[PDB]
């Protein structure tokens, strides 16, 4: 429909304007009080802005560890993409800056915690609930792929639950703008498509594979391919073999056989009809795509928390000091940050 085509055209216009002239140096560390570590070359911390009282989540990266871990390009991708995107299900970057030792990305604080903890607490999500979360990922990937972006890190730990029970996707450390194919070995083993494992050039089809893994994990309670050694996981991934729990609906099994298709040229999301083969699949027949986008659907649950600074839905980590040098490190490498 022209309304969808027009929405995506305007989304690409606005993304490219920020992509081509990125914001830089929009706050400083002294503006924020440190509250707590929320997750941990990098860590995410709850902070409070000292003039407004607003809470934020601040991702901190040690430049010397980024260089040593060969993540320079990836770190630059992450910040340049995050400052340029805008979508209801993506965590919003509010500020960014750097100092002699570190890089800082200050994002909205999403207080309901990671999907992963709620999934492991309940055990599994029933199909209607898994479908609600999957619909948000389908819309988010339609948006990102239309901007020539590949996300490359879908998993429950990267999906935060907001105050209305909707998903906010976080962690763009492997996201990349790609016009044709890309080649980097990256991602999380359980979620990798066969073409990444086999060292091929690959494209946005890897995100649709990962959506297949995520839907399976939400509805079963565990991912389809697992083992103690990564090489064993990879052997299962490339084999073409998946076993489904008997409680899966027939429609769910059908969708997952088409997402978990080892031949990328046959995989749903990567065919002539693109995302519409997924949106029109029978498993999504009850989904009101516009109502989801507009946040008009009652969520599966609302996270329990006491206020905008409550951290109860996140776990406890050792509170470590940040590194502080009197000399600038890696200045040339991070000039554009
Ligand atoms: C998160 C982590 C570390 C932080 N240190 C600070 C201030 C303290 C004095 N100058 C910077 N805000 C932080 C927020
Ligand atoms: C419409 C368009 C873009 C939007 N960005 C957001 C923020 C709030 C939750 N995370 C991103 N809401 C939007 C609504
Ligand atoms: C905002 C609030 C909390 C957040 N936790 C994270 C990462 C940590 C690893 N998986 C999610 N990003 C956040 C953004
Ligand atoms: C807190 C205390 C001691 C610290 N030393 C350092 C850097 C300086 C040279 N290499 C270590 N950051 C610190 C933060």
């Amino acid at each position: 429909q022209e309304s969808v085509k027009e929405f995506l055209a305007k989304a690409k216009e606005e993304f490219l304007k920020k992509w081509e002239s990125p914001s830089q140096n929009t706050a400083q560390l002294d503006h924020f009080d440190r509250i707590k570590t929320l997750g941990t070359f990098g860590r995410v911390m709850l902070v409070k802005h000292k003039e407004t009282g607003n809470h934020y989540a601040m991702k901190i990266l040690d430049k010397q560890k980024v260089v040593k871990l060969k993540q320079i390009e990836h770190t630059l991708n992450e910040k340049r993409i995050l400052q340029a995107v805008n979508f209801p299900f993506l965590v919003k970057l509010e500020f960014s800056f750097k100092d002699n030792s570190n890089l800082y990305m200050v994002m909205e604080y999403v207080p309901g915690g990671e999907m992963f903890s709620h999934l492991r607490r309940i055990g599994r999500f029933s199909e209607p609930h898994a479908r609600f979360y999957a619909a948000q990922i389908v819309l988010t990937f339609e948006y990102l792929h239309s901007l020539d972006l590949i996300y490359r890190d879908l998993k429950p730990e990267n999906l935060l639950i907001d105050q209305q029970g909707y998903i906010q996707v976080t962690d763009f450390g492997f996201a990349k703008r790609v016009k044709g194919r890309t080649w980097t070995l990256c991602g999380t083993p359980e979620y990798l498509a066969p073409e990444i494992i086999l060292s091929k050039g690959y494209n946005k089809a890897v995100d649709w594979w990962a959506l297949g893994v995520l839907i399976y994990e939400m509805a079963a309670g565990y991912p389809p391919f697992f083992a103690d050694q990564p090489i064993q996981i990879y052997e299962k991934i490339v084999s073409g073999k998946v076993r489904f729990p008997s409680h899966f609906s027939s429609d769910l099994k059908d969708l997952l056989r088409n997402l978990l298709q080892v031949d990328l040229t046959k995989r749903f999301g990567n065919l002539k009809n693109g995302v519409n083969d997924i949106k029109n699949h029978k498993w999504f027949a009850t989904t009101d795509w516009i109502a989801i986008y507009q946040r008009k659907v009652e969520a599966p649950f609302i996270p329990k928390f006491k206020g905008p600074g409550d951290t109860s839905n996140f776990d406890d980590y050792e509170e470590e000091e940040i590194r502080v040098s009197i000399n600038e490190k890696c200045g040339k490498e991070f000039t554009e940050f």
